[PDB]
């Protein structure tokens, strides 16, 4: 096949001539005529033909009787998988007898063919199917519809069933080919589900977690789909996956936690993930929500709203922020309540300005770094022995767990002075 497709501009007749005799040649066309035909999820000219080519139907056909001759290579059904997907994505777009005789049948000159033109002119479809056919005609009409919409995604049909052998049977390959078809499964799960979610949703139900472990941030991303059996399919697979690995979804979930799409579907991967230790779960949690407290002190916040304020001065909305600042701020709280403890009373008595940049000097002054652990966050020291995942473990088999903290913490000399 890689020697046909190197070649393809002096081996097109031959694969052409093969197939017209097929339907109805020199040494190679009747060898690999032969080789077509040998005897024995599955392709059809009635519906490849519209839009691929001739000679492009033998490379599917070869690689077919790869898959069913080899069902133990993972190559021959990438190739395969690839072929019908590539093929899939333009008939699909391009497309956007019996069955005349069954409509007419059912619908017992130029009405028949309007409405044969209709039936197929574009395919809450089932609702601008229904207005135009009676804007066009004005019932076995939902039928046809149904069965020519199904029978044109027989592509992508073939390519899901392709996509989730090769991943079941890689549970040996690159991981860029395991990534591809990962994100190409998505991605057919998201634009076309409807269509063809009799294979998505029974597939999905049966495939390892070990390939599903490098889409994860799409995955969390996708959970906000105008669908109902998709953000389903999503959650159980993330729950799935969390099993034997929780060191991967622990992170995003527990943090996306703290529309009901984005909440609940995290509320039942967060419960599935504690199921099993929910002690590690409550002291991650505790342990997120002490770095968030810890992010930014009440110092920086003041000093930082001070100058906001002083800059934006040349009313009611300095007054409201005060109010803000000072309602939020209500070893490290102890001590700075009882050295700036008079920023209330200093707010109220000139309400009825040299406070604000009386504090505002001061605290500039102050800034200028060394920072303890028992002072900043008493609960981050006398951490210890504990199982919790490090942030940031994707490409580790043995997982280290985290057994204490730095108690000196320190600050850039920088724009934003990080920690």
């Amino acid at each position: 096949a890689k020697w046909i497709q190197a070649e393809w501009k002096e081996i097109s007749g031959q694969l052409k001539q093969v197939y017209r005799a097929q339907h109805q040649l020199s040494t190679l066309s009747k060898n690999i005529l032969t080789l077509i035909e040998l005897p024995s999820r599955i392709e059809s000219e009635s519906t490849v033909h519209i839009g691929v080519g001739e000679p492009d139907f033998i490379l599917g056909q070869l690689y077919h009787l790869s898959s069913v001759q080899a069902p133990e290579v993972a190559k021959s059904w990438a190739a395969l998988a690839s072929w019908a997907y590539r093929w899939g994505r333009k008939v699909v777009d391009n497309a956007s007898x019996x069955x005349x005789x069954x409509x007419x049948x059912x619908x017992x000159x130029x009405x028949x063919x309007x409405x044969x033109x209709x039936x197929x002119x574009x395919x809450x479809x089932x609702x601008x199917x229904x207005x135009x056919x009676x804007x066009x005609x004005x019932e076995g009409v939902i039928k046809v519809w149904r069965k020519v919409v199904d029978r044109i995604f027989s592509l992508y049909k073939l390519s899901c069933s392709a996509y989730f052998t090769f991943l079941k049977l890689n549970a040996q390959s690159t991981d860029d080919m395991i990534v591809m078809a990962t994100l190409r499964l998505l991605r057919l799960l998201v634009k076309h589900a409807g269509e063809l979610r009799q294979y998505l949703e029974h597939g999905l139900e049966t495939t390892p977690t070990a390939p599903w472990r490098g889409i994860i941030p799409q995955l969390f991303s996708r959970l906000n789909h105008p669908e109902v059996y998709v953000r389903q399919s999503i959650c159980n697979l993330l729950c799935r996956v969390a099993q034997d690995s929780p060191h991967l979804i622990l992170y995003p979930a527990i943090v996306g936690t703290i529309q009901a799409m984005m909440q609940d579907c995290y509320s039942k991967i967060v419960d599935k993930l504690s199921s099993a230790n929910p002690t590690m779960v409550l002291q991650v949690q505790m342990l997120v929500a002490e770095l968030r407290r810890v992010t930014v002190l009440w110092d920086e916040l003041w000093l930082g709203v001070l100058l906001q304020q002083h800059m934006y001065v040349l009313x009611x909305x300095x007054x409201x922020x005060x109010x803000x600042x000072x309602x939020x701020x209500x070893p490290h709280e102890k001590w700075f309540q009882d050295n700036y403890g008079d920023a209330i009373e200093n707010a109220l008595e000139k309400l009825k300005x040299x406070x604000x940049x009386x504090x505002x000097x001061x605290x500039x002054x102050x800034x200028x770094y060394i920072l303890r652990l028992e002072e900043i966050s008493p609960w981050l020291a006398a951490m210890t022995n504990t199982e919790i995942a490090l942030p940031g473990e994707v490409s580790a088999r043995d997982t280290v767990t985290i057994h204490s903290v730095g108690g000196t913490i320190t600050i850039l000399p920088t724009k934003t002075k990080p920690k």
